[PDB]
């Protein structure tokens, strides 16, 4: 286990770019990490965004969030660059603004400030 609840991470999920997240406990399983059905470790994350979402992400697709400028280092992992669709970019910028604020808080503060409320 490399990450704990409240840690800030970048997650690369599906067709989306590296996105700012917070590691959190799954509301149903009550664990923030598990071994999946393929025997790989996954972490449960909340995505920072105007649209609240959560996901279980493979450990190879999770990186420590040190700051927004780390994004260039993540892409690096003629020069070819994918375009940045304006609508997605605006939501990513909003997520980054939250992560930048969360980075200035302690773990306990971030947990209190950002942990989602799940309603059945
Ligand atoms: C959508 C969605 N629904 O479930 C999940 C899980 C996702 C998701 N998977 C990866 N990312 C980065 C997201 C996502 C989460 C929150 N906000 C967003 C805003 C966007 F513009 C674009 C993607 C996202």
């Amino acid at each position: 286990v490399k990450f704990q609840v409240g840690d800030l991470v970048w997650s690369k999920v599906g067709t989306y770019p590296w996105w700012p997240c917070m590691v959190s406990s799954d509301p149903q399983l009550e664990v923030h990490t598990k071994i999946n059905t393929r025997g790989a470790r996954e972490y449960h994350v909340q995505f920072f965004s105007n649209q609240p979402e959560r996901a279980w992400v493979h450990e190879k697709r999770v990186r420590e969030y040190k700051g927004h400028k780390q994004y260039e280092e993540l892409l690096a992992e003629q020069k070819i660059r994918k375009p940045r669709p304006q609508r997605e970019r605006a939501q990513w910028d909003i997520g980054i603004a939250h992560a930048e604020k969360a980075l200035k808080m302690t773990r306990e503060e971030r947990i209190e400030q950002y942990t989602f409320i799940y309603i059945d």
